[PDB]
């Protein structure tokens, strides 16, 4: 019984559809894109050309919604990389000592990740993906949404799709501001923090022996230094490839040309390690860029009027600077927030509003982590009323930096820091007495004086071929 319509069949739409099909009789997913039969790039998810880190916090929720997905990913060549044991990371505070595993991430092409999630979701026959279809309007009125009007691209025919619940998951380019204006609702408060960050990515074929068990390698900006923030990330993906994404804020953007890419990875960031490693590998693709890096949030949950039967989640409600790697995990937390409200309130009036407020809570940690570190870069453009960004940014940063510095050299602080950063634990967790006690106990290991690479990792950067 009951029907749901989901706008957008990307990550949030597939996760939310899988969840909803366990609560309603049918789910219809409307997407303007065409979908490949295999793990290919598609125009509706251009960000799949860039490195995607799936932190443990989101991975565990994906697993809860779509059992078997994590193993299916690893089974297809995705890498499980332990954090911090499997990462070689030059943080703002220095090299991270590679303590034993506290958390993990899943490393693969976003195209394979999307394909795996969609194929698993659509095994449920009561979920139908309706491709190459435009969303024209929300049906109903400002009091209650009752479906959507859509247009088949090939035919041109329009039709009404009824729904007891409409969920907008159309991503960063979502048209919900327009759709909700057409209903007669006031505009939501828009909040943004725009560092001017630009991404540049190439794919490489890794040296053959390093195609597995190779670490995630990252060189981070120093958010406290009054210079443009620049980063470089090397991440293993399936079938023996490396995806390498470099990034820079206003005044430090990476160039678009292949030769300037490798130069930036060496000299544009604070340590040349990623540039040194890509010199061991064979480039496979030319440079792809992206400017979709603004932290932007729409406060739908605080609107004076909200229609029954309408929920917005994923990048459509809150989108983040991708260098922090939280977007997919925030979407998953948001799907669970909607599920929690469905279990509590069924489809009573107040469900959609309660879900929208719960979704605002679900994305808040990712929002604070990204915005608190972006707000400081030169020339950052901001629009916010959040006193955590406007009043108490300094002492929050002094607490952040004390934790971040100590996490590089203290196993207990690192465990707490990565639990929060993978969105496996909430912000309050860091106020636990045991964590601040370990912070005060200070470093337990020396600061690494060189990249903490293992000999057996660097040994696999060469073949030994030209040697008798
Ligand atoms: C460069 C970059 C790097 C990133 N790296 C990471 C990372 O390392 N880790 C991480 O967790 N996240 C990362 N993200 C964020 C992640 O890509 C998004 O958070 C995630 O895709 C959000 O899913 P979504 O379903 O809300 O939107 P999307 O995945 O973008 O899906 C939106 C869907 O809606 C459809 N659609 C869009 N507009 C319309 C329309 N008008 N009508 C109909 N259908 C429409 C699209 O075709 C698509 O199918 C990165 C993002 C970028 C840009
Ligand atoms: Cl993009």
């Amino acid at each position: 019984t009951r029907s749901a319509v989901v706008l957008g069949g990307g990550m949030a739409g597939m996760l939310v559809s899988s969840m909803l099909a366990r609560h309603v009789g049918s789910v219809t997913v409307i997407d303007r894109d065409a979908f490949p039969a295999g793990p290919d790039l598609r125009k509706g998810v251009p960000q799949a050309r860039h490195a995607h880190i799936l932190w443990s916090g989101g991975a565990r929720i994906v697993e809860e919604l779509l059992p078997g997905t994590t193993d299916r990913l690893l089974g297809a060549g995705a890498h499980r990389i332990g954090i911090p044991d499997g990462q070689v990371s030059y943080t703002a505070y220095g090299w991270q000592h590679r303590f034993p595993e506290a958390q993990f991430m899943i490393a693969c092409s976003r195209a394979l990740l999307d394909w795996t999630v969609r194929e698993e979701t659509l095994r449920e026959e009561r979920i139908a993906l309706v491709e190459k279809t435009e969303v024209l309007a929300l049906l109903g009125d400002a009091g209650r949404v009752t479906g959507v009007r859509v247009r088949d691209q090939e035919s041109g025919e329009e039709r009404e799709v009824p729904a007891d619940l409409v969920v907008d998951t159309t991503g960063r380019g979502s048209p919900s501001k327009r759709l909700l204006a057409e209903l007669g609702l006031p505009a939501p408060e828009e909040e943004f923090v725009d560092s001017g960050m630009v991404y540049a990515t190439r794919l490489f074929r890794a040296p053959e022996a390093a195609a597995t068990n190779f670490p995630l390698v990252s060189v981070h900006a120093d958010h406290r230094a009054g210079r443009p923030g620049c980063n470089a990330v090397l991440m293993p993906i399936e079938d023996g490839r490396w995806i390498v994404t470099v990034s820079g804020t206003r005044g430090g953007e990476p160039p678009a040309d292949d030769e300037g890419f490798a130069r930036f990875a060496r000299d544009g960031v604070r340590h040349p390690l990623v540039g040194e490693l890509i010199a061991k590998a064979q480039p496979l693709t030319s440079v792809e860029r992206s400017r979709s890096t603004v932290n932007r949030r729409l406060h739908y949950d605080r609107l004076a009027t909200w229609p029954e039967g309408l929920v917005v989640l994923g990048d459509a409600v809150a989108a983040f600077n991708p260098v922090y790697g939280h977007g997919m995990s925030a979407a998953a937390h948001s799907v669970l927030a909607l599920r929690s409200q469905l279990g509590q309130r069924a489809f009573q009036p107040g469900l959609a509003r309660a879900a929208q407020r719960a979704i605002a809570v679900a994305v808040d940690d990712a929002w604070v982590l990204a915005t608190s570190h972006d707000i400081g870069y030169p020339g950052c453009r901001t629009q916010t009323r959040d006193p955590r960004l406007t009043r108490h940014a300094g002492e929050r940063q002094r607490v952040t930096d004390l934790v971040g510095l100590t996490a590089t050299r203290n196993q207990v602080v690192n465990r707490a820091a990565v639990a929060l950063n993978t969105l496996s634990a909430g912000m309050a967790s860091m106020q636990d007495p045991a964590v601040m006690a370990a912070v005060r106990r200070g470093p337990e290991v020396p600061a690494p004086t060189e990249p903490p690479l293992r000999p057996d990792e660097v040994a696999r950067l060469v073949s030994g071929a030209g040697v008798t």
